[PDB]
């Protein structure tokens, strides 16, 4: 079967390391909060939605950050992804959600683990791609019209079209995972 260059860069893109940054510490200057892990600078952008508690001064405390490198370099930049970081010490999963996968004429069930109680779009888009990619053949064919589709407990939906990048500027969207229904996949 075919597929595209621009199908590759998304495959190339997704396949990439993502990582966490739990309960840490940064300082924010203009849109972009800087946080200092190991030896290595992180400068995140800010979308504008993020669901943060309100702040006096330039310190950004008590946060994770899902950390994705755009480009190559000296200084990581990423987009998006601050969440307040968890209250509880467990470890263990927060939610557990019916995950489908519609295929052309099958469905296949799984649940899907969330290990955040307030959780990015960045994230989740991220993590279920790669699943996607790894065990669902994501990215072997053109993706076409193949949305990821996440229902809230209140009916109300996000959607991720598997075809482009998640828009830069919803990096910044954060739900609560308790809040999570389902997740529904067509490819
Ligand atoms: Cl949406
Ligand atoms: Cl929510």
């Amino acid at each position: 079967e075919v597929r595209s260059q621009a199908t590759q860069d998304l495959s190339e893109y997704y396949k990439g390391r993502g990582f966490e940054l739990t309960n840490v510490t940064g300082y924010k200057y203009g849109n972009k909060v800087t946080f200092i892990d190991n030896s290595q600078q992180i400068d995140v952008t800010l979308t504008g939605n993020e669901k943060l508690t309100v702040k006096d001064d330039d310190e950004v405390s008590n946060v994770d950050v899902f950390v994705v490198r755009e480009g190559s370099s000296a200084i990581t930049t990423s987009i998006g992804g601050i969440t307040k970081t968890n209250g509880t010490q467990h470890k263990d999963t927060v939610q557990n959600v019916n995950l489908s996968v519609s295929k052309s004429t099958s469905v296949t069930s799984e649940y899907y683990s969330i290990y955040k109680e307030e959780i990015s779009l960045k994230e989740l888009d991220f993590k279920l791609r790669k699943h996607l990619i790894d065990k669902h053949d994501l990215y072997k064919t053109e993706p076409k019209d193949s949305k990821i589709r996440i229902t809230m407990k209140n009916g109300g939906y996000y959607t991720f079209e598997l075809n482009k990048k998640l828009q830069p500027h919803r990096m910044g969207d954060t739900i609560d995972s308790r809040n999570i229904e389902k997740i529904e996949v067509n490819l």
